[PDB]
């Protein structure tokens, strides 16, 4: 196989990002020993029970299986002497994640520009739900720059196929501003859950990420002088009264529709990647 990629023929780079039990690393893959080799993203386990294992196999087995356009690229495996030696080697998106990208080029990123990426990441969660995978880290951290005009979902750490007869699970960290009401409250996860944090990325989107303007940021200023409430408890109430996240300046009046729809109370409510999709496609083309 292509895919087996060599243990010993890795060398270790940089650090591309990283959680509790895991890290993704840029590195050079090296089988002529010159420094030449091709330079890949390679995921491996610290802090690592039985759980996270079977977890990052599971990763491995959706990631492999994907062949999206708008979806991070599997490369193949690697694996070594521990027992925590497994590792997920993926291409290398030198320009980074689409947040810092957001930042750094606001004053050159017009409207159809996010109507662009907003109708690619809409695809690639269309993908998934087609293969009945519900991705659970949906945000624009975690979204990475292939180019300017194109970009791709990555990190699968937490995704999770569907049964064949049920269109939610349940699990017994979550990035909260993110999660819908069910499953931060009830750990409901489904296609609909992604949906409500896709609604979080438009939001992302079109405030071009800026930090004063964050769901955190947004939330610290929604709480009213109780600050010394948990988050969590305040979130929820605060989204069963409706409240929800402000229209950007930036954001078409449409797009802040398909927002609020993303955030419809009930999960059976909140349209499907596939009713959003030709929508977003439709901004998006009309505004070239
Ligand atoms: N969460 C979070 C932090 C967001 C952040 C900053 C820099 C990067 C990043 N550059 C990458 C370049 N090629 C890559 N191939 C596969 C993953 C990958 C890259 N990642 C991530 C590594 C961690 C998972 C999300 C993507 O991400
Ligand atoms: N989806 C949504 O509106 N979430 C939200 C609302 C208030 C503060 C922070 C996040």
């Amino acid at each position: 196989d292509p895919t087996i990629f060599e243990e010993r023929h890795l060398k270790y780079i940089s650090q591309l990002g990283k959680g509790n039990f895991g890290s993704v690393e840029l590195c050079r893959y090296d089988p002529l020993g010159d420094n030449t080799g091709a330079l890949v993203a390679v995921k491996q386990l610290q802090h690592s029970g039985p759980d996270q294992q079977r977890d990052f196999q599971r990763e491995i087995q959706i990631l492999k299986a994907l062949h999206s356009d708008f979806i991070v690229k599997y490369r193949g495996v690697s694996y070594g002497p521990g027992r925590q030696s497994l590792r997920l080697v993926m291409e290398y998106l030198p320009s980074g994640c689409l947040r810092d990208f957001l930042q750094r080029h606001r004053a050159r990123l017009d409207a159809s520009r996010l109507l662009l990426y907003s109708s690619q990441i809409c695809k690639g969660m269309e993908y998934l739900g087609s293969r009945r995978c519900v991705h659970r880290a949906l945000a624009a951290r975690n979204i990475l720059v292939e180019s300017e005009a194109h970009v791709k979902i990555a990190d699968f750490g937490l995704a999770k196929l569907l049964p064949l007869d049920k269109d939610y699970y349940v699990v017994r960290q979550s990035p909260i501003f993110w999660y819908a009401p069910e499953s931060l409250s009830d750990n409901i996860f489904s296609r609909q859950s992604d949906v409500w944090s896709f609604g979080v990325v438009l939001y992302e989107l079109f405030t071009y990420c800026d930090k004063s303007c964050s769901p955190s940021a947004e939330f610290l200023r929604m709480m009213g002088s109780e600050r010394d409430v948990p988050a969590l408890s305040r979130l929820l109430e605060l989204l069963e009264e409706g409240q929800r996240l402000p229209a950007p300046p930036a954001c078409p009046a449409e797009v802040h529709e398909l927002m609020k729809l993303c955030w419809a109370p009930s999960p059976q409510d909140r349209p499907s990647f596939s009713a959003l999709g030709p929508q977003l496609d439709m901004l998006w083309s009309g505004s070239r």
